[PDB]
């Protein structure tokens, strides 16, 4: 059947009833949120503000509390709304019906936590991670990595076609020094694969070379210029040193449970010689010191598009790369999960883009998600630079030490020695980045992000497991409950049932939200209010003698499985992988 975005359907009805009211007026405000107050309904909606602001006239101030009036006037028939009430202006405050909240409480329990999705199949690109090879995966990529892992997955979980596209630095000019070294240090590589170690004592070995003899200079560059022209030797020189940088990265791409489709720079090295032409054949290319370069009408900067010695740069990649994105992958939406350091440069490049022609804005969704820099406690840059796998054995070795009170006596093997512990490390690295909005500088803290209580994954992970014990520890099996859901009316008379009975219900407006801005922190706000509206209906209400059995409200076992599902979906998305026990 799949969820209702209940804000969509308010802004529905009122739009119905403002037409009616006012059917001369052109677009008004539907402006309904939720109401964070007992009193006030479950959803208010603000719309008489804007309208009587519409209407203002130079010495005529039509006062909100009659349009309001107005307005509930003509409010259609639904199945949702019990009564209507006005506070203060022209607010509006909502009730929804009992039954319709009951009736969509248990949808989710037999159909499941689905979104209802699409009547079109866009195309959603999301482009993240991308770490430079032959340097370290760093910590501002390691953000990318995770933002970008989740942001698929909120676009994959709403019906959207997902490109996972790891979009990496595998054609930098550093190469040429790692093939004129590799060639030099391991003068058999076409015949055998050599045992390069560390890809950072390698590149160390180089740039050494590099700034110490001249004609191993010479050597270096003059290899750049032979891999673009695609040599035999060279470029499988090339393929050799990625490949010990790939796996490598596969085992950080493993443990954070990331797909990507590999596609780096390198993926368009002839689409970068038809650009730069399309680019001159439009004349919006001008000569400056052998560069040829592009002006963009309102940027503050030109992109460099061929360096005056011939060489392409990170612009002509990108531009060749957003063409292709538009019209190979003819996708509907492209997102950039890349640090705030480049902003300008994506601002100058969509710019480029549509000035091109190579897309209409108010048609496809181009969108830069920024996000700040990695800090210490300190408050500064973050380093020692940090290799991303020692961060994540020092995450796992913390995760463990906590589990050791005293947990390694309860939970079995597999239970603790992973199920716990790795899904309390990873889970709380992303989950702490996540919860903070992403254009903030991020503050890394183990101990912060490891703790106990609070709004870490830790405290939401255990509280998860509390849920699950509940119909668990009261002896009732999956079949019981799923049957036990198909028959039966679940109750919402005692206040703390009806908040949470609600509260749980605002999962599809909170996705829906995210899909605009790409804010993923407020569904981590939300993970942690739904969790929070659970402990207050649990420690009121009873689901579960003083000999044994107090009997058990069946009703109550099924909002535990609610708020269960619907955290077990947002922890998908987040790319938690929550445990049951613990
Ligand atoms: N420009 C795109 N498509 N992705 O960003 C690439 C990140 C780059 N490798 C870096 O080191 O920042």
């Amino acid at each position: 059947a799949s969820m209702i975005n209940i804000i969509s359907r308010l802004q529905e009805v009122f739009g119905h009833a403002i037409k009616a009211a006012y059917p001369d007026l052109e677009n008004p405000p539907l402006l309904v949120t939720p109401s964070q107050q007992a009193k006030f309904g479950d959803y208010q909606c603000n719309s008489a503000m804007g309208i009587s602001q519409m209407l203002k006239t130079k010495e005529q101030k039509v006062n909100p509390r009659e349009i309001a009036e107005n307005i509930t006037k003509h409010l259609p028939d639904n199945e949702c709304i019990e009564k209507v009430e006005i506070a203060g202006p022209g607010f509006i405050n909502v009730h929804l019906r009992k039954d319709f909240v009951s009736e969509q409480l248990t949808s989710l329990l037999v159909n499941g936590v689905q979104l209802p999705a699409l009547g079109e199949n866009k195309k959603v690109i999301v482009d993240f991670s991308s770490p430079n090879i032959a340097k370290e995966m760093h910590v501002g990529h390691l953000r990318s990595t995770i933002i970008g892992e989740s942001i698929s997955r909120l676009f994959e979980f709403a019906g959207y076609d997902v490109l996972r596209l790891n979009h990496v630095g595998d054609w930098g000019t550093q190469f040429g020094m790692l093939i004129a070294h590799l060639q030099d240090k391991f003068p058999d590589y076409l015949t055998v694969s050599p045992p390069i170690g560390d890809l950072q004592v390698f590149y160390k070995e180089s740039k050494k070379r590099f700034d110490t003899e001249e004609e191993f200079k010479k050597r270096a560059y003059q290899c750049v210029v032979l891999l673009q022209g695609k040599n035999p030797d060279i470029t499988k020189a090339w393929k050799l040193i990625c490949d010990v940088s790939r796996q490598e990265l596969n085992k950080i791409y493993d443990a954070l449970d990331v797909s990507l489709i590999e596609r780096g720079e390198s993926f368009y090295q002839d689409r970068m010689n038809d650009i730069v032409k399309e680019f001159e054949d439009r004349g919006f290319v001008q000569v400056d010191d052998g560069r040829k370069i592009v002006f963009v009408p309102g940027c503050s900067i030109p992109l460099t598009i061929v360096k005056s010695d011939g060489g392409y740069t990170y612009d002509t990649s990108d531009l060749a790369a957003i063409k292709q994105r538009l019209f190979e992958e003819k996708a509907d939406m492209i997102i950039y999960v890349v640090d705030n350091g480049q902003s300008v440069h994506f601002q100058t490049i969509f710019a480029a883009a549509q000035m091109i022609g190579w897309y209409d804005p108010k048609v496809t969704r181009v969108f830069h998600a920024g996000f700040g820099v990695v800090l210490g406690e300190d408050k500064k840059k973050f380093k020692t630079t940090v290799r991303l796998m020692d961060l994540l054995g020092e995450g796992l070795k913390r995760s463990m030490d906590k589990l050791k009170e005293k947990e390694r006596d309860k939970v079995l093997t597999a239970e603790e020695l992973n199920a716990a512990q790795t899904s309390v490390a990873y889970g709380c690295i992303k989950y702490a980045d996540l919860s903070r909005n992403r254009l903030n500088d991020y503050i890394f803290s183990f101990d912060k992000m490891l703790d106990d209580r609070g709004n870490t994954a830790a405290y939401l992970l255990y509280a998860f497991t509390r849920i699950r014990s509940i119909a668990r520890l009261a002896n009732i099996d999956e079949e019981m409950l799923q049957k036990a859901a198909r028959e039966t009316k679940i109750l919402l008379d005692h206040e703390k049932e009806w908040k949470l009975g609600r509260c749980i219900l605002r999962f599809p407006e909170i996705l829906q939200k995210i899909l605009d801005d790409l804010f993923l922190h407020t569904l981590c706000d939300y993970i942690y209010e739904l969790a929070t509206a659970f402990t207050e209906f649990y420690d009121s209400c009873y689901c579960v003698d003083r000999q044994k059995i107090l009997k058990v409200n069946m009703w109550r076992m099924l909002l535990c499985e609610a708020v269960a599902a619907v955290m077990a979906k947002g922890f998908d998305i987040l790319g938690i992988k929550p445990v049951q026990r613990m």
